[PDB]
């Protein structure tokens, strides 16, 4: 579930508004559920992909700690 999740979120969610990416996020897991996989709803990528020790390198290169550009 958190892979599939993740393609949709590297993929998908680039150019997406925050209230209709959480609305696109809550239909794919509806749909996740129609279709009975087991998937979580408190994932986050930067839980399985981002390091900390990637995160604070590149906050320390100017980046701000917004989620969204995160």
């Amino acid at each position: 579930g958190n892979c599939i999740i993740s393609s949709i979120y590297e993929t998908y969610f680039g150019h997406l508004n925050e209230r209709e990416r959480g609305d696109m996020l809550v239909i794919l897991k509806r749909l996740l559920g129609k279709f009975a996989v087991k998937y979580d709803v408190n994932y986050r990528f930067i839980d399985y992909l981002v390091t900390l020790d990637e995160k604070m390198k590149w906050l320390e290169c100017g980046l701000d700690k917004n989620d969204y550009f995160l």
